[PDB]
DNA sequence: GGGGTGTGGTAGC
DNA sequence: ATCGCTACCACACCCC
């Protein structure tokens, strides 16, 4: 048991946090792409005609946690029992659940308490622990297999278990559904073999957005090939509005109010107008949705194809701790800020950069929100506050950065006992070069 | 035309 | 118990 005023807190929290792991894994995969390809040219140009294979493990954490489960769970059956991955027994997030669990209505992001009530009498929920190092090892096998197949011109990491793979089609070659289907089956079988039993689904298309939609249709343990020429009202009828990439809960609600609760993407595409959509959700996101309903990518999405090395370059660095934050006084808050700055400066030094702009963000208990939230050590319902500072000279000096961070906290006027979360950010990074002569 | 800030949404499981 | 991260885009609203 490690409290937020213990020196070991950041280490322990990050060791247990699957969301920390997801972000750290992704950052590491981006860095590896850059190192792997530093003398390989890997971009897409205006002259290229290409096909997208969007590949994702099926219920990744639950699959791997099951395959590596301890002997206590030896008689667990992945095809017959409902399985979740989580830390706890009550208000603990279900990070991943298998398709048996989903068949009873259990969904990721539910709390264990919630999901247990959906099970009929006699049927027990199997809760597996996280197996973080095994998640990483299976990801290594995944990316190694994709490269070894030598069928892709560009392999872009999306996440620990998800990649966008691009195949350039020369105009002298006649691409067919049969070639694409056999490629999907080769990929699926090789990954199944290479990971000792994990399955992937694949969406295959001539746009990023359609390959993402095709992938959703392919799950679980399957593939789907839907090109722009194959588009149909039946396709668009298959999807909810937040199945579109970049449409979450908040955008979904805006679309339902504006366009009288469209049920499917086919509903939305027959009702919307471009200006009404831009007014509803914003100009750029409205244009993105407009283009996606034609199966087309927007300019922003295509950037990763045209210059992946620039897109995958890290441009900021931060930590967020919004669980376990219970401080009694400002001395302990300040020590925690100092530990956070030390951690961030270690990362900043690892990548040989300085920073010229920093931000402190905090979560403060809402006035009407309960003092102890329903979730043990949760932030509960909170108000967001942030303040940023431009440093004079770009720096990696602890004295400068930690002092300014503590001063930023001071200016936001959050009493320590109302603090429920903190984020420390280096917003602008500057390269360290061989010439550090400056008057 | 250029610049700036704080706030909020989204994605991976 | 329980581990609600984090990079990036985009917006509203301020200034020359
Ligand atoms: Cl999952
Ligand atoms: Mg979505």
């Amino acid at each position: 048991i490690v409290a937020c005023d213990d020196p070991d807190f950041l280490t322990s929290y990050f060791a247990h946090s699957r969301l920390h792991h997801l972000s750290a894994w992704k950052a590491n995969l981006k860095d590896k792409f850059l190192n792997e390809n530093i003398h390989k040219y890997t971009k897409i140009t205006d002259k290229d005609t290409y096909i997208i294979f969007h590949i994702d493990f099926d219920c990744f954490f639950a699959t791997v946690a099951y395959l590596c489960r301890s002997s206590s769970f030896s008689a667990c059956d992945f095809k017959r029992d409902p399985i979740v991955v989580c830390h706890g027994t009550k208000n603990s997030d279900i990070a991943s659940c298998n398709y048996v669990a989903r068949s009873y209505g259990i969904k990721n992001g539910m709390w264990v308490s919630q999901a247990e009530k959906m099970l009929p009498n006699g049927i027990k929920l199997i809760s597996l622990p996280y197996t973080f190092e095994q998640f990483q090892l299976k990801s290594e096998a995944f990316y190694s297999t994709l490269k070894r197949l030598n069928i892709f011109n560009l392999i872009l990491p999306i996440s620990i278990d998800e990649a966008v793979c691009v195949r350039i089609i020369p105009d002298n070659i006649h691409n067919t559904n049969t070639l694409n289907a056999r490629l999907c089956e080769e990929i699926r079988q090789e990954i199944f073999q290479g990971t000792n039993g994990c399955t992937v689904s694949i969406g295959c298309s001539d746009s990023l957005v359609l390959a993402r939609l095709a992938l959703k249709m392919a799950k679980p343990n399957g593939y789907n090939i839907t090109f722009k020429s194959n588009l149909s009202e039946e396709f668009w009828s298959s999807f909810k509005l937040d199945d579109l990439p970049g449409v979450g809960h908040s955008t979904l609600s805006r679309l339902e109010s504006t366009f009288d609760s469209p049920h499917s993407l086919n509903d939305l595409r027959k009702r919307y107008t471009l200006d009404a959509l831009k007014a509803s959700v914003g100009s750029k996101l409205g244009m993105k949705i407009h283009l996606a309903l034609q199966g087309q990518d927007d300019e922003e999405s295509l950037k990763i194809l045209y210059d992946p090395k620039e897109v995958l370059q890290r441009k900021s660095l931060s930590i967020d701790i919004n669980w376990g934050i219970r401080f009694k006084n400002i001395t302990q808050v300040d020590l925690f800020i100092e530990r956070g700055c030390q951690y961030l400066l270690e990362k900043l030094n690892e990548i040989n950069k300085t920073t010229s702009q920093i931000t402190l963000k905090l979560m403060r208990r809402c006035k009407d929100a309960p003092i102890e939230p329903p979730k043990y050590m949760g932030m509960g319902r909170c108000d967001s506050f942030s303040r940023s500072s431009r440093l004079g000279i770009p720096t990696n000096e602890f004295g400068i950065i930690a002092t300014e961070m503590k001063s930023l906290y001071r200016t936001l006027g959050c009493p320590p006992m109302e603090l429920r979360g903190l984020a420390l950010q280096f917003n602008k990074l500057v390269d360290v070069g061989p010439d550090n002569n400056q008057l």
